[PDB]
């Protein structure tokens, strides 16, 4: 009873070696892959992907393990939910469609996959936009009292299983709603289309989906940080022209000035704040869409 | 619920903020023992009888914990700040005629204890803190490693009712998880099952969990600000003090505890105990030994 929020978009179940990636696919022109983050699914793009689809073949995919994508079984190192792995799996998915070179915009966890993709396999990306993130390394390196309080869930969801899972399972609805709400500008759910919230809530209702989210966060604390650490200590920069968009009241701007940070990671980065909380494409769809269209159309 | 303090009486000590529950036994100089999170006074059940051979031992539930009353909190978590708990415990000791006493605290109770020593050092003959560094030091050393290790310092201090609602998701699991994961063994085998039942029952009460959260909210806000002012004015604890910490405890995950405490205390003695976080229960003999030696 989940709404179809991408009227006119097709649906694809893309097989990869790590499981099927679900995607809505619409538009035509150059391929643009949109990746959501937590605690969301591909439908968070539903307000901007139509605009995007006027100019691009828009592929709106659920991350590995999220939404209707399959859930690779994780391991002690949370390997399939490391951004490196997810990027490789999304690269595979895109190859299934014939897209070996594509534009990529990610938000939140999807943005982490995206900049990791761009570090690991920059030849896959024409351009990269990341929405309301700094690299995982930067969040962890900026993890002082103020920021540990702000993004407590980085520590909490990365606790060994089954601790987050057990607590999240008592009232999953509360938690997904709380995160959605608290990272918006308003502090409530009013930015979101209720039909979109239903998608998030239903995804969150599945204990396996929750586990995957924790795995994602577990990777975010461990391997993802390690991978980032290697690159930043090696001076490895993303060579792909990139856009860093962040919400003026989003999470990234709370750790540090986002463009300063990103210029350390990317040799060709432009940046813009958007008056918005974390959920740029739902809180600020027009502004987001326009920034992405302008960037990817250059 | 077992009586783990045979021969101790049980007193309800009135204060202006509510009743403090305490087991009291022994005779001789008063020694107040304060537990921490997520426990209650019975955490002292293995060490208290040895202390009671030489001291009047008051084994108190912190304000809001165990069987002590829960003062209503406020937007600043005032009653659950260590300053406010210290004040309430001083008042409770005064009700017993104890205006000058020895104090040992573990975890949250040790935070009350050193804040007590900073605020009202005339109240204390000697002080022992078990497996803590000052709250300021945990937050100042906040980084990736410590954020993951003491994630609950950020989690429990999130605004209500988020931790409350989460904790309510599986309270029996959480408290056993807290207890197990901070031990050397990594399971509950160091605890007396009857003590665990005490811990489980207190944590089963949502209002009790709320207070624990209020304590941690205090830990993140007011307690840190109070500590900062002492750091920034150079105030040191002038009370002879013993810092004990588990070789695999929380305190040493942040820094070398004795060198930390030397910054906070003029007269600090220190020793690592072969244990995780729950010194009196994992390492009852070594812990009691050190406390007796120190306080006598």
């Amino acid at each position: 009873d989940l709404a179809d929020l991408f009227p006119g978009f097709g649906s694809e179940w893309i097989n990869t070696s790590s499981g099927r990636i679900f995607a809505r696919v619409g538009g035509d022109g150059p391929p643009l892959l949109l990746l959501h983050g937590f605690p969301q699914t591909h439908v968070m793009w539903h307000r901007v992907a139509p605009k995007l689809a006027e100019r691009f073949k828009v592929i709106v995919a659920d991350l590995p393990g999220y939404g209707w994508s399959d859930m690779p079984e994780s391991d002690e190192q949370h390997t399939p939910y490391t951004k490196r792995a997810m990027a490789k799996q999304l690269i595979e998915a895109m190859e299934q469609l014939g897209h070996v070179h594509f534009a990529l915009a990610g938000h939140d966890r999807g943005a982490r996959v995206s900049y990791r993709l761009a570090l690991d396999s920059p030849g896959r990306l024409s351009k990269l936009a990341v929405l309301d993130i700094l690299p995982t390394y930067e969040y962890w390196q900026r993890m002082n009292r103020a920021y540990a309080l702000k993004i407590y869930h980085w520590s909490f969801l990365a606790q060994p299983a089954p601790l987050p899972e057990n607590l999240l399972g008592g009232d999953p609805d509360f938690y997904v709603k709380a995160k959605l709400a608290s990272w918006t500008r308003a502090g409530d759910l009013s930015a979101f289309d209720p039909r979109a919230v239903e998608h998030y809530r239903i995804a969150f209702a599945d204990p396996m989906r929750r586990h995957v989210m924790c795995e994602d966060y577990r990777a975010g604390a461990y391997a993802d940080f390690e991978h980032d650490k290697i690159d930043v200590e090696a001076g490895n920069k993303i060579p792909v022209p990139m856009l860093a968009l962040w919400g003026a009241s989003g999470i990234a701007q709370s750790a540090a000035t986002p463009l300063d940070v990103w210029r350390k990671w990317a040799s060709d980065v432009q940046g813009a704040p958007i008056e918005s909380g974390h959920f740029l494409p739902e809180e600020a769809p027009d502004q987001t869409a326009e920034a992405l269209v302008r960037f990817f159309s250059a």
